[PDB]
C-alpha cells in the first residue's frame, strides 16, 4: 500500500506519498499544475515495490495547502528549498532524483542545495538559460498556458490532455483545477527572468549522474535542443527517447519508462562508487 502523510514545513503543509519499498529512495516532483498522485504506475507497481519511492505535492498542488508565502515558494528555486527541505524532515540526505517537466527544473535547482543527490532523471525538462526558452521549448496553442493564473473549466481540459497524455482520466481535471494559479503566473515569471541559478550552467558543470528521458512526440519540449545541451556527466552517454509517448512518458509508456528508471536507480545506488 501506498503509505500517506502531511509535513509541516516553513512553506505550508506538504503532502507526501511513500511506497513502502525497503530499497534505496528516490524522489519524484511533479509537474506544472500536477500532483505526486500521477506517479500511481512508480509508486504502486515494479519501482516502488523495490525503491522507496517518494512523491510530495509542491505547495499550491495537490493536498499540499498554498504557500505560506506565494512570493517565496512558488519558483523553480523556492520549489527546490522545500523539496530540500521536505527531504530534510524526511531524513534522507541521497535520493535519486526524478524531476518532471517543471520537476525536472525544480531538480537541477536542488543540485546545489542537495549535495548528496545520487543522480538525476529529468524528463519534459529542456535546461536552458533564460534567453533559450524559445530554443528549448516548442511555441503552440497550449504553450501560454504554463503562466496563466486564471483557467477556465476548459483551459483546464486542454491543459491536463497535453501535458499528461494518454489515457486521460477525469480524476486529472480535480488536480490541475485545484491548482493555486498564483503559482503560475509568479513562477513563469521569475523563470523568464532568471532569478534563479542558470540551468544550462549548472547541468553542464554537475558531476552526478544526469539522465535524460523524453516521449518521442513531445509537444513542450524540442528533442533536437535537448539532444544538444552540454551535461557534465550525461548517463549512457546520450539523451533517451521513447516512441508512442508524449509529455508523460512515466504513465503513457510505463514499462519503457521504468526500464529508464530501474536502471538509472540501480546504476546510481547498487554500483560500487569511485572517482
Amino acid at each position: 500500500t501506498i503509505n500517506y502523510h502531511e509535513l509541516e514545513t516553513s512553506h505550508g503543509r506538504i503532502a507526501v506519498r511513500e511506497s513502502e519499498g525497503e530499497g534505496a529512495p528516490l524522489l519524484m516532483i511533479h509537474g506544472n499544475s500536477s500532483s505526486g498522485a500521477i506517479f500511481a504506475p512508480q509508486l504502486e507497481g515494479e519501482i516502488g515495490k523495490k525503491w522507496r519511492v517518494i512523491a510530495p505535492d509542491l505547495p499550491g498542488h495537490g493536498k499540499s495547502t498554498d504557500a505560506i508565502d506565494p512570493d517565496r515558494s512558488y519558483s523553480m528555486e523556492g520549489y527546490a528549498d522545500a523539496m530540500t527541505e521536505v527531504m530534510q524532515q524526511l531524513g534522507i540526505a541521497d535520493a535519486v532524483v526524478f524531476g518532471w517537466s517543471l520537476g525536472g527544473h525544480i531538480g537541477i535547482e536542488m543540485i546545489a542545495r542537495y549535495p548528496e543527490m545520487r543522480g538525476l532523471m529529468i524528463t519534459g525538462t529542456p535546461p536552458v538559460a533564460r534567453e533559450e526558452v524559445g530554443q528549448g521549448f516548442k511555441s503552440g496553442p497550449d504553450m501560454a498556458l504554463a503562466g496563466q493564473e486564471i483557467f477556465s473549466e476548459r483551459d483546464v481540459e486542454s491543459y491536463a490532455r497535453s501535458t499528461c497524455g494518454e489515457p486521460f482520466e477525469a480524476s486529472l481535471l480535480d488536480i490541475v483545477a485545484r491548482t493555486d494559479g498564483r503559482a503560475r503566473r509568479i513562477m513563469f515569471e521569475k523563470f523568464g527572468s532568471g532569478t534563479g541559478g542558470n540551468q544550462r550552467d549548472i547541468v553542464a558543470e554537475a558531476q552526478l549522474p544526469i539522465a535524460v528521458v523524453n516521449g518521442r512526440d513531445e509537444p513542450f519540449v524540442e528533442l533536437d535542443f535537448v539532444s544538444k545541451v552540454k551535461f557534465g556527466n550525461l548517463w549512457e552517454g546520450k539523451t533517451h527517447v521513447i516512441d508512442n509517448a508524449g509529455h508523460a512518458p512515466f504513465r503513457e509508456a510505463p514499462a519503457e519508462f521504468d526500464a529508464y528508471l530501474a536502471r538509472f536507480i540501480r546504476d546510481c545506488t547498487q554500483l560500487e562508487h569511485h572517482h
